[PDB]
């Protein structure tokens, strides 16, 4: 899988979220309590991320630009505590695991999101999501399993 | 599956934990941040639960007695906020899903633990654990995926 960026374009839905620092995600106010709703790769092979979150007592939409790196899965960003986004794994038509990371610390703080093209629970993929953040990131991991229009934004 | 209580006797290891209230579980001080290490059914068909937790800056062992109810999966207890324990599902030789619940509130607060006889990651069972707390408990659920001798107790 050499990453074909254009094939990630378009709408995505968050199915689950994981973090190695619960406070990044535990509340609606938390830095990385966000929901990625679309990706828009640019002609320069940069990445536009669109996300939704709760902020000042309402649902709001944010744009986050990512500059390409030597690694086609990694983009430099600036969103709250995160300075890097990672396209961890994908099959394009069904799932994408996308991480927002703070690389500045010795222990890299991180939130990864299981994104899906349609709202369909899949055991293989949910289990692959868990397996993804398992191996080398060998701390306790928290996982938030989302529900349908229960999360406000 | 009519529940054969004696077949649950003995040693268990926590593989994962889930809650519908993150604060019950988020810190080591949290009420239901506990690890069940054995079950000992009594001759009266009551249940002795042994658990381990962090408390006053060290690992400590606790005993929690459960009185039988008309339901053979449910036992009345008194541990922090929980007044009931539930044996949700099991195959006896590999897994047991055990919940500690506060039934006193309208929205039942709850921590469930994926217990295992041996330290073996299994996709089918981990996925069955998630499916278990999914259907009717239809809020956001948090899941803590544990690691080997990283958790102090």
């Amino acid at each position: 899988q050499d990453l074909e960026l254009p094939k990630l374009a378009g709408t995505w839905h968050s199915m689950a979220m994981a973090t190695n620092e619960i406070s990044l995600m535990a509340t609606l106010k938390a830095p990385l309590r966000v929901h990625i709703t679309s990706l828009l790769p640019t002609p320069e092979d940069n990445l536009e991320i669109v996300l939704h979150r709760w902020e000042n007592n309402s649902c709001v939409e944010k744009k986050v630009l990512g500059e390409k790196t030597e690694n086609p899965k990694k983009f430099k960003i600036n969103y709250t505590v995160a300075n890097e986004a990672t396209l961890l794994d994908t099959d394009y038509d069904n799932f994408l695991f996308l991480c927002l990371q703070d690389t500045t610390t010795p222990i890299q703080s991180m939130m990864c999101q299981y994104l899906a093209r349609v709202l369909v629970e899949d055991d293989e993929i949910m289990q692959g999501f868990i397996r993804a953040f398992r191996p080398l990131p060998r701390h306790l991991w928290y996982l938030l399993d989302l529900k349908q229009m229960e999360e406000p934004c």
